[PDB]
């Protein structure tokens, strides 16, 4: 009856199938917590070394999918109570695509409920393009085309995004005004923009739209060659934050092991916050239209 | 290993949770048989009055879904056994269908695994629409969605499963297709009036089941149905029966009553497979002539 969220905090590998013993361990250790609603980062299912190397993983990914649906239902039916995920994944191209010559795979965030249904799937809508030097997400990845639905979950209204998505503030406002409560930004971020920005990007999407936000990040140095030079290493830092700018629950520090974030979510000091200051009745319409 | 299979035989009235503790007592009557797959039939959740009545009922729906997938977790956990579950619904317009004007339900099948899994929503290709000056006229499309797809082979505990729904097993390409794709079994979830029922209802399945050289599933709809249940006239044919490769029929319901009943059999896979291979009609087909498919 407690608006309990959880975090599963890893360090993805380019190997799907040991990805997946991570998570489905970190969903047990979380239905143990009872936790109603457990947010997974961006890329889960693999990280990888370049944009050909991501298109051969991604191939391997439904099958990924289909595996996790499955544990998600044995699990839920073993502990006899429910628990919701979100998490993010490399979605292959279609057979449409194939057709339509296209290549490129999708950074997408599914909402997957206790009995392995799959109620969104939203594809990341900002990429990283740069045009001097010159780096192109775009050529291997594409962008999504909707703003998502507002998700009834079990803790309250999610806005779902990914990553980049987050330095982009009228996708949240839209979000708050489509009646979001919580927003997720899963992540993986450098160790440089990391430090730079994680959490004031955080802080500051939570204040702009008086929400819950949910930073489940990638964290440490990924084995991007433990499938069969290159090297990753995420910021991490996975945290939950309140209306008011306040961390409520953080990574602890001092281990790269998986681990469980969890916060209780004050729905009621919510509502309080948002009648306060009623930033949505107090729009300039008349100014800047309506969204 | 003993391929067991069984009819959930109901007659359902326009009250869900009524429908749905027929369905919950059917399922844990069949555990105790160790029926592995259990067929409900064609709007198992309800029957309604008319197209809005079913447009409201329809919204009810996705609980019924849910808390049928949470008791099927729960029996089978309690009886340490499993089963899986293939039974039709009515599906409410998707929250993208309504932003597009479309307000009709859908008919779909689900196949519903041991562990409350949805693992197919076979959404009915085949709808009666009808336009005869004079009557008589009826536009099922007009407050029903048909589906777009051939639903893909299903690995059940059994054998490979095709599914249809009711309308369907009218259209012999539709079977003669799933065939194609790797069919061993073919459901047929209906409810029949009672005229084209006597008339057509047991020939459709013999002929389905020897044009394919499957077995086939007859999951009915029995009785007249109790459609102000939440608070016009509608008598099922019933006649649930299960039928072998052969045309035989393999086991039927009782028509004596119109209390839910199990009705169950045993699928001789061995002999299907040698009437296959003895007579391999999909081996001598003239695809010179009609392509394939």
């Amino acid at each position: 009856n407690v608006a309990r969220i959880g975090i599963g905090q890893l360090c993805s590998s380019s190997n799907l199938k040991q990805n997946l013993e991570v998570v489905k361990s970190l969903i047990k250790k979380a239905l143990d917590q009872d936790v109603k609603v457990l947010f997974f980062p961006e890329a889960t299912d693999y990280l990888s070394r370049n944009a050909e190397h991501s298109k051969k993983l991604a191939s391997q990914t439904p099958e990924f999918i289909s595996e996790l649906q499955s544990a998600i239902c044995q699990l839920t039916k073993a502990a006899g109570k429910p628990i919701d995920i979100s998490i993010g994944i490399h979605m292959p191209p279609s057979e449409v695509n194939t057709k339509n010559g296209d290549s490129r795979v999708k950074n997408v965030l599914l909402y997957i409920n206790s009995n392995g249904e799959i109620l969104q799937k939203y594809q990341k809508l900002h990429l990283f393009d740069v045009d001097v030097p010159i780096l192109k997400e775009s050529n291997s990845v594409q962008p999504g085309s909707e703003i998502p639905s507002i998700i009834n979950t079990p803790v309250g209204k999610l806005g779902s995004c990914i990553c980049y998505d987050i330095r982009f503030p009228e996708l949240s406002l839209k979000l708050r005004s489509k009646g979001a409560q919580i927003l997720c930004f899963p992540s993986a971020f450098t160790m440089k923009t990391g430090e730079a920005h994680w959490e004031l990007l955080g802080r500051a999407r939570a204040i702009d739209t008086q929400s819950f936000v949910v930073m489940p990040a990638q964290q440490g140095e990924h084995d991007v060659y433990a499938d069969e030079a290159v090297k990753r290493i995420s910021w991490g830092h996975s945290m939950i934050i309140d209306p008011w700018g306040r961390i409520l629950s953080a990574a602890d520090l001092t281990t790269h092991d998986p681990q469980l974030i969890i916060a209780d979510l004050d729905i009621e000091a919510q509502d309080k916050i948002r009648r306060d200051m009623p930033l949505w009745a107090q729009r300039r319409r008349d100014i800047f239209g309506d969204f």
